[PDB]
């Protein structure tokens, strides 16, 4: 069945207060299907909060809409984020690496996230050992919040565990 509705929305901030739930729509229409799209408004005024939502049929179809980036939106660049599983880093911490995991190992699997640059293999301060663990930076946040909510990553043969690191 269907992915959670959760995994396929995208909170859009930074709206043009002119942006409509039409408009908004139209825009992130060229993406994928939209099973939802509202801007936020004040329940008095009816003036934009300057930020809203879309939700599309499918997680592809939220991959797209960020490969698209950057969003031009009635005139302004617009800031597109997944929804909270918000702490918007690009940094990982990646553990249960052991002492036979590379650094080609951690660059193979995570560069299908998004653009590495800097992988760091941590290792001990008085012996040069490797400590099991590493962190991996993007050049972009939304490689880290596609790889916080898989249930598992598997890398080198090890189940590791990851986080956002800040
Ligand atoms: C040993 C490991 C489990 N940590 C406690 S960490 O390496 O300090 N680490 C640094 C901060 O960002 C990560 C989420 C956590």
């Amino acid at each position: 069945p269907k992915e959670p509705e959760q995994l396929r929305k995208l909170f859009i901030g930074g709206l043009s207060f002119e942006t409509t739930d039409e408009s908004l729509r139209s825009h992130f229409e060229q993406w994928g299907t939209l099973t939802d799209c509202v801007v936020m408004r004040d329940p008095n005024t009816k003036r934009s909060r300057g930020f809203g939502f879309v939700t599309y049929a499918t997680v592809e179809e939220v991959d797209a809409a960020m490969n698209a980036r950057p969003h031009k939106v009635d005139g302004r660049v617009v800031e597109p984020k997944r929804a909270v599983s918000h702490l918007t880093v690009k940094k990982i911490f990646v553990g249960g690496i052991k002492e036979d995991t590379e650094e080609h190992h951690l660059r193979d699997y995570f560069e299908q996230y998004g653009k590495i640059e800097v992988i760091e293999i941590m290792t001990d301060r008085g012996s040069g050992k490797k400590r099991g663990f590493a962190f991996v930076t993007f050049d972009d946040h939304d490689s880290v919040d596609k790889i916080v909510i898989q249930k598992y990553h598997t890398v080198n043969g090890h189940n590791c565990e990851v986080r956002k690191a800040l």
